[PDB]
């Protein structure tokens, strides 16, 4: 297993039709996951799936701006099991990142950073045990 926190150099930050992709396994009694795309210290994109915030499960998607969270995107869609294997895809589009997992749509988030080609670095976080992680451009 990746060592966790992981980060994946993303070399030119990212484009469209660039996919990245995340293989893991949901720890046991699971809180939290993350995965940040990161303009330097700005988060781009924040995808947290949250296993209990008030005994509910939730995905809050985020850009963090200059130290500072912005307005949430919450998506009760939850394909996420604790104990069990996941894939999440990424594809960067024009105007969003577009994210399934385990092969089925789950959300897209709208760029709020501009400079796709400075969003450089993947963290991946939280309470994984990590198998892999890369990118294909198709
Ligand atoms: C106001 O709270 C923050 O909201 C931000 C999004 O607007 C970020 O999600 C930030 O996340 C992390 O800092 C973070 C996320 C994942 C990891 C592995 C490490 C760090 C933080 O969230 C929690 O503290 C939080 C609040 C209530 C919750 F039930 C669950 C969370 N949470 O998952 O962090
Ligand atoms: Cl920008």
């Amino acid at each position: 297993m990746l060592i966790v926190p992981y980060n994946l150099p993303l070399p030119g930050g990212v484009v469209p039709r660039m996919l990245i992709t995340i293989l893991g396994t949901v720890k046991p009694n699971a809180n939290r996951i993350a995965l940040d795309f990161q303009r330097g210290n700005d988060v781009a994109f924040h995808f947290n799936p949250r296993f209990n915030e008030n005994n509910r499960r939730v995905i809050v998607c985020n850009t963090k701006l200059d130290n500072n969270w912005g307005r949430e995107e919450r998506q009760s869609v939850f394909p996420f099991e604790s104990g069990k294997p996941f894939k999440i895809q990424v594809l960067v589009e024009p105007d969003h990142f577009k994210v399934a997992v385990n092969d089925a749509h789950l959300l897209q988030y709208n760029h709020r950073v501009k400079k796709l080609n400075e969003i450089s670095k993947l963290g991946i976080s939280g309470d994984i045990d990590l198998t892999s992680a890369s990118y294909t451009m198709i």
